[PDB]
């Protein structure tokens, strides 16, 4: 899905390379601009590869786990939103990261957020 | 013992997954409610190698709602972490996101809880 | 009967609250963990005329984490419904805002869910 | 306090004028330009009248029902989130609109959004 398939920002500065299976598997590379986190994470996720046409967006999540061969933050954040095509693509999110808690602390073990991706171009 | 299994919600929702080595997860879906039929594929990731001090398992996953049966043209991903033990368990909050207008984006998004257990329903 | 009472949450926290005739909630909320202690001020707004084909009754109330004792510069909402019955409960989902420096703000709120009902933890 | 206190909108064109009282009460209506919703609604909440000097914003969070004199749509919204001042000022917040249910349709009952105020000044 070549709407999809590319490289986008966030708000915050983080990175977000993608690419959109016929089958609508997302696969890619992360990297936030803040938190506990250095480099390229993995990404996996799925979108609607067959989505209305009467002028809705996309649906679509990913998730990246926060280890990888550099650095290990014990969390993970999905994404859950929708695409946005056209000249000046978007892809609007909200998000949950759950860090790895004991069982004490797991009333605080996850962050909500809302991020917006602009894709490069 | 471990994420790989199948798993059911409070719902009674069947979540059956595979957790690879180095932090994948694959799996299937089929949910109890909604606008839905049959199994989905899944995919997300979980932390190959947590603390040991007793936290849980930090994981994450989403589903497409498109299948042979129905496309509800809507996606949802559940985060959360895998709890070990006698009754393992997965803890979750999900958010399901909807295609929409840009003037209905305001409602596009549902947030609940989700908790799993190996335990069948009756 | 009633949402008018003294509940308890997963946590063993403890809300007392009264419901006003035209939809005001105002009481008391002590946290059973976290950055608290002892009874704080929360107000809230429920639905003074449900549906009558047994839905539950919506409602929502604040909780700024200043008292007597500490403050804890943060400020929790639950947005939930009641739902009447022999064993009465309310359920909901809470956002936990912290204040935080604009660089920071994409770590500023915490999410959960708390189940409350009447019965006093032993 | 005179910062939070006044008349706010946000970027779906809603009204929120609101009182921050000295005892860390909020008061005031709400109007809503999207949803089952008509008029002046009643919202109540609480702030933290001693927040932080350091730069931080100060804690915020209030509730609507969305049942007044001329509509009630069985819904009620929160509001959580942060007062960021200066002459810009700011109310960012993350919000839950629960919706009344049946037991067998509440775990659709929630939607959650993002809600950015800004002062009319
Ligand atoms: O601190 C961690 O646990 C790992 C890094 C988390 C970064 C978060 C932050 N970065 C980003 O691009 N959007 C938000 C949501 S992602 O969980
Ligand atoms: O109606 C739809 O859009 C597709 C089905 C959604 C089912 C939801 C529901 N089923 C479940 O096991 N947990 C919750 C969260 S999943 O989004
Ligand atoms: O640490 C703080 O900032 C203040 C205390 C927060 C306690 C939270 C925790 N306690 C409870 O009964 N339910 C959850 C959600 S409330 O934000
Ligand atoms: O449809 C309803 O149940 C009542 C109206 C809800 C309006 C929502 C919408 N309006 C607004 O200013 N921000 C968002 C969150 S409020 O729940």
């Amino acid at each position: 899905e070549a709407g999809i398939t590319g490289t986008w920002y966030n708000q915050l500065g983080s990175t977000f390379i993608v690419t959109a299976g016929a089958d609508g598997a997302l696969t890619g590379t992360y990297e936030s601009a803040v938190g506990n986190a250095e480099s390229r994470f993995v990404l996996t996720g799925r979108y609607d590869s067959a989505p209305a046409t009467d002028g809705s967006g996309t649906a679509l999540g990913w998730t990246v786990a926060w280890k990888n061969n550099y650095r290990n933050a014990h969390s993970a954040t999905t994404w859950s939103g929708q695409y946005v095509g056209g000249a000046e693509a978007r892809i609007n999110t909200q998000w949950l990261l759950t860090s790895g808690t004991t069982e004490a602390n797991a009333w605080k073990s996850t962050l909500v957020g809302h991020d917006t991706f602009t894709k490069v171009k």
